[PDB]
């Protein structure tokens, strides 16, 4: 196994429910996966990351826990805010999901490259990020994105970050592995943004401001 197949980790084990519905919980177990990724491979420097990604969570987990029955699904939460006339109220769920997916696009093209074969992990971020994330973001973030890059893992930390076990990385298997796990998890991730891109798209919530 790799860190891809990991329980709650792979967003390829999350069932759709009625009308393409994102279950809430898993949803935000897959996008929570990744920070302990980057605090084996980054611990002060992706600290912008993390922080990114726990609060986003936590803005959704904070409508979530209001009513779960209701908010079932992440399309549930933010049609009752659409509804409500809440998405653009500060702390929205909808504000947080809006810079969730733009931050999984970002990874879904970084994994993406690595899937296809590039070992240079700062060509492979920096390929990602000029396709996604860097229309976003203004000067300031972009040079922050710039010192990210700088201290960006050699391939072989990069690999050892998603081992289940050490020296796994050094194994046939595991690049098998990472080969069939990124198989699943990365069209199954791209199955989901394209919901929720619609689902903002059609309702007028795809915001242009930039940070
Ligand atoms: C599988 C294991 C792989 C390890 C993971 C490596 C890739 C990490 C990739 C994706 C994780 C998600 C990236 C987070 C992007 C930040 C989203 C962003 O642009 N958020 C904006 C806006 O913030 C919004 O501001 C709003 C108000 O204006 C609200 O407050 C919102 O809540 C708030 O989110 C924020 O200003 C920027 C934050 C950080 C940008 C730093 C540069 C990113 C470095 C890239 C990662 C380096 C990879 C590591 C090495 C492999």
């Amino acid at each position: 196994p790799t860190f891809f197949s990991t329980m709650n980790t792979s967003f390829s084990d999350i069932e759709l429910l009625e009308d393409s519905g994102i279950p809430t919980e898993a949803f935000l177990a897959s996008c929570y996966a990744v920070v302990p990724v980057l605090d084996k491979l980054g611990p002060t420097v992706f600290a912008p990351v993390k922080m990114d990604l726990v609060g986003n969570i936590k803005k959704v987990n904070q409508k979530y826990i209001t009513n779960k029955a209701k908010f079932t699904t992440l399309q549930k939460i933010v049609l009752h805010e659409v509804e409500a006339d809440v998405a653009q109220v500060r702390n929205s769920a909808t504000e947080a999901l809006l810079w969730l997916k733009r931050g999984l696009k970002f990874l879904k093209g970084f994994l993406t490259e690595v899937k296809n074969g590039e070992k240079d992990i700062q060509t492979a971020l920096n390929n990602a990020y000029g396709k996604t994330l860097r229309q976003h973001h203004g000067w300031v973030v972009r040079g922050v994105f710039a010192l990210a890059l700088r201290a960006a893992p050699s391939y072989e930390d990069f690999v050892a970050a998603l081992t289940v076990k050490e020296g796994d990385h050094q194994k046939e298997a595991f690049s098998i592995g990472m080969q069939r796990d990124l198989s699943l998890y990365l069209p199954a991730m791209e199955k989901q943004l394209a919901i929720l891109d619609t689902l903002y798209e059609v309702h007028g919530l795809e915001s242009d401001e930039v940070v």
